């Protein structure tokens, strides 16, 4: 029997038979930023600087960490209003992701609880009490809390994306929470800071630590933030992930209660007690994508000007990407390893990539047959799987987006998500798609750090998919990235 998590997938597809037989309450649309009405703000802008004290470095360095990572980087007009985008992008620019940074009490930061306001840049310290043994009780204390004095919580406020796309929102949310996770890694390293990823935790515990309702907001990652200048905290990596329980016993749950019901029943609750790719293709052509590294300016100065000015871009031109650049993307986004002499991290936190796997079709890669092929990062392979110009499939895959059409090369993210179950509950289908969404993150950062065009998809047809490409039926996909060169 279906567990939870199969149930909300299947439910939450497009099929092209209902597609159409499928209005936005405008009265409604949300505004997405919280208010707080009791606080005091502490107003970061002074320190997102130049140059020309120990006390402004640290400063600096937290405000950085913080733009970078979801700080407003542009405006568009809209129905008599401006959207803001953000470091992150999002489906649908609706921004389900909510900051927050929870103190253990420094002699600069008093200790307490602070929302991110990425209006004004600033931080509103809205609970000041030490509720950091509170944090370690919730996430078991996990030893990347004992290390660290700070740590970012990333919540979703459901209704942002629901607004729009109803139940399937979960899916959305957790992809754009994944992309945040992609830039407070990279911002983090450019900050001398590394986050320590924790997807187990009581739910019930840090909802109630944030005081947020939990049928509007809810945690989805806790994120101690260790200071790599103290020697102390150059701590080893951890338990990024813990199962949930598997639930085959489900109600029938109406369409519109789906998304909150799967939220309430991916929790995590106290506890009663206490190397090679998948997919061999051994007879099919492979292709080493062996490649040199991305080099990001000294001192991650490129990095820092592509965060700034990424951007998901509307329309491709159909001209083709060079094998050398499909390489370069892979590699920064996949062998991490290979930019340690950057000064990023050799082994950033997933929750658990082994259980997604890389699919790509291949429409204009020059030096490469257009078809579609599996991605083995172990190996740095592509094994050929389909010889076929799947344009016209792709335009139709993304939901009739000339993204789909015009793209050079479609990255798809997929699992099996029986085994991931398996393995953690159906509380694996956040980690899946908040994974899928950091991959996504570096290809998107990496695409227009190398003046590509690039653009994520959430919506598809899901079973049409493996159909077309040659995906193995037991693979589910997850998320579409598409590459091209920008119109
Ligand atoms: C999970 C996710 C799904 C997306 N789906 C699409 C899509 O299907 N079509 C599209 O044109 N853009 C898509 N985007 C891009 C968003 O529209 C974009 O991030 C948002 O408008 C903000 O713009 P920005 O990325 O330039 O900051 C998606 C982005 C995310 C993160
Ligand atoms: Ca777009
Ligand atoms: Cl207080
Ligand atoms: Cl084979």
């Amino acid at each position: 029997h279906q567990s939870i998590a199969q149930h909300y997938h299947e439910r939450t597809k497009y099929d092209p038979e209902t597609i159409a037989s499928k209005r936005l309450d405008w009265a409604k649309q949300p505004v997405p930023f919280k208010e707080y009405k009791i606080g005091s703000a502490i107003d970061l802008k002074p320190y997102l600087q130049e140059t020309p004290d120990t006390n402004g470095q640290w400063w600096q360095r937290l405000s950085r960490l913080l733009f970078r990572s979801y700080g407003l980087t542009a405006r568009m007009p809209s129905m008599g209003n401006t959207v803001y985008l953000r470091a992150a992008p999002s489906a649908g620019g609706l921004y389900p992701a909510e900051v927050y940074v929870v103190s253990r009490g420094t002699p600069l930061l008093s200790p307490g609880l602070y929302n991110y306001q990425c209006r004004t840049h600033s931080l509103i310290h809205y609970w000041e009490s030490d509720v950091w043994q509170s944090l370690q009780e919730a996430c078991f204390w996990h030893p990347a809390l004992e290390s660290t004095q700070l740590a970012i919580i990333v919540t979703a406020v459901f209704y942002r994306s629901a607004w729009r796309y109803e139940d399937r929102a979960y899916r959305r949310i957790c992809l754009d929470t994944g992309h945040l996770l992609g830039n407070i890694e990279l911002s983090a390293a450019i900050t001398d800071y590394r986050p320590h990823l924790i997807g187990g935790f009581i739910d019930e515990a840090v909802n109630d630590l944030l005081y947020i309702d939990p049928l509007q907001e809810g945690a989805i990652a806790v994120l101690p933030l260790a200071d790599l200048l103290d020697i102390q905290q150059n701590i080893s990596p951890g338990c990024t992930a813990l199962p949930s329980a598997t639930e085959t016993n489900y109600p029938q749950v109406p369409d519109g209660e789906l998304l909150k019901y799967f939220h309430h029943h991916t929790q995590i609750s106290a506890s009663i007690t206490g190397l090679e790719d998948k997919y061999n293709f051994p007879f099919c052509l492979k292709i080493s994508t062996v490649s040199a590294p991305i080099y990001w300016g000294e001192n991650l100065s490129d990095l820092e000007i592509t965060m700034h000015k990424r951007r998901s871009t509307r329309a491709y031109n159909g001209e083709e990407l060079t094998f050398d650049e499909l390489k370069a993307l892979l590699d920064f986004t996949y062998q991490p390893q290979n930019y340690i002499d950057q000064s990023l991290d050799n082994s950033p936190d997933y929750f658990d990539l082994n259980l997604i796997e890389t699919f790509i079709a291949v429409c204009g890669v020059q030096g490469l047959e257009a078809g579609c092929y599996y991605y083995a990062p172990k190996a740095q392979e592509l094994r050929q799987i389909r010889f076929k110009n799947f344009r016209r499939e792709l335009h139709f895959l993304c939901l009739g987006q000339e993204l789909g059409r015009d793209a050079a090369a479609v990255i798809f993210h997929t699992s099996d998500l029986k085994s991931a179950i398996a393995q953690y509950g159906d509380r694996v289908y956040r980690y899946l798609h908040m994974d899928a969404g950091h991959l996504g993150q570096r290809l998107n950062l990496a695409a227009i750090q190398l003046n590509l065009g690039v653009s994520g998809i959430g919506g598809f047809f899901d079973d049409q998919v493996n159909e077309v490409l040659g995906i193995p039926n037991d693979e589910a996909v997850i998320y579409i990235t598409t590459l091209g060169r920008p119109r």
